[PDB]
Formats: structure tokens, sequence, C-alpha cells
């Protein structure tokens, strides 16, 4: 139906009251059983890091529910994986995240890949081949990566 105001933003802008104020609409909206509000103490960005059996665990009887709500129908999917991206990848803004998923279609394995060449290359004055080579040596830790070429003799 209609999604309640600060609802409307992304879920990694829900606040812990957000959340809450989450499961009281989709309670009333979906006709579910009722939710206790300490069910999910956390805020957007948590949320999308539970896996469905964990939403089961926390709720019985709409956890399935409300994950497929979050991650499918509100857009919760995205917005994992920009925070995957975010994570796996130091330094990294929001925004780039965004720009390197949208780059690659969706798929983070490539996204973090052409970011972690991007944040290597950006140390040195080494290029983009030799980001590439300290890389696939060292299997894509770009925190090694960043110390080999960082604690050079
Ligand atoms: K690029």
């Amino acid at each position: 139906i209609r999604l309640p105001a600060h609802l409307r933003l992304q879920p990694i802008y829900w606040s812990r009251d957000d959340v809450a104020q989450w499961l009281k609409w989709a309670e009333n909206e979906f006709s579910l059983s009722p939710i206790d509000s300490n069910t999910f103490e956390m805020n957007g960005k948590a949320l999308l890091l539970l896996t469905k059996e964990d939403f089961r665990y926390r709720s019985p009887h709409s956890g399935d529910e409300l994950y497929e709500l979050l991650q499918h129908i509100l857009g919760g999917e995205l917005q994992r994986k920009i925070m995957e991206v975010e994570l796996s990848v130091h330094g990294v803004t929001h925004q780039e995240a965004q720009t390197a998923l949208g780059a690659t279609g969706g798929d983070v394995v490539s996204a973090i890949r052409n970011l972690k060449v991007d944040q290597l290359f950006h140390l040195s004055s080494r290029s983009r081949a030799d980001a590439w080579r300290i890389l696939e040596h060292y299997q894509w830790d770009l925190s090694a990566a960043s110390r080999y070429v960082l604690a050079r003799p």
C-alpha cells in the first residue's frame, strides 16, 4: 500500500527507531501476528545484513515475509550490495560503491576487484597493471597489497 514517511528513505538510513516503525507498518499492512518491537534492536544497515534464516529465528511467524519485503520490494538487495562493496574496499566512499556496482551490473565481485585496483593504483606512481600484479600476487587482499607497496626498500 502506502509507506509512511522516513520509511520512504533507503533502508541504510533507517534509524533504530525507524526499524521499529517499519515493523509496526508491516504488521498493520500485512495483518501479521504481533511483532515485539524489541525483536530487531538495530538500525537499517544492520537489518540488511541479516539472512532470511535470521529473520525466521527472530520472527517465526513473519520473518520470511519481512525479509522479502525489505530485501526484494523496498530495495534492500542493492543497499546490501553497496554496503558490502564499501566495507570490502577500505577508503571507498558510499557514492563510489554505488557507481562501481552500476558499472558492473550489480556484480559485487567485479565491483570490489575494480575498486581494489583503483585504491592500490592511488598509493604510488605504479601503473594499473602493476597494481593488478600485486593484488593477484596477494590474493586480492588490498590490505597486504597496500603494505607491500608502502614497505618497499
Ligand atoms: K573504471
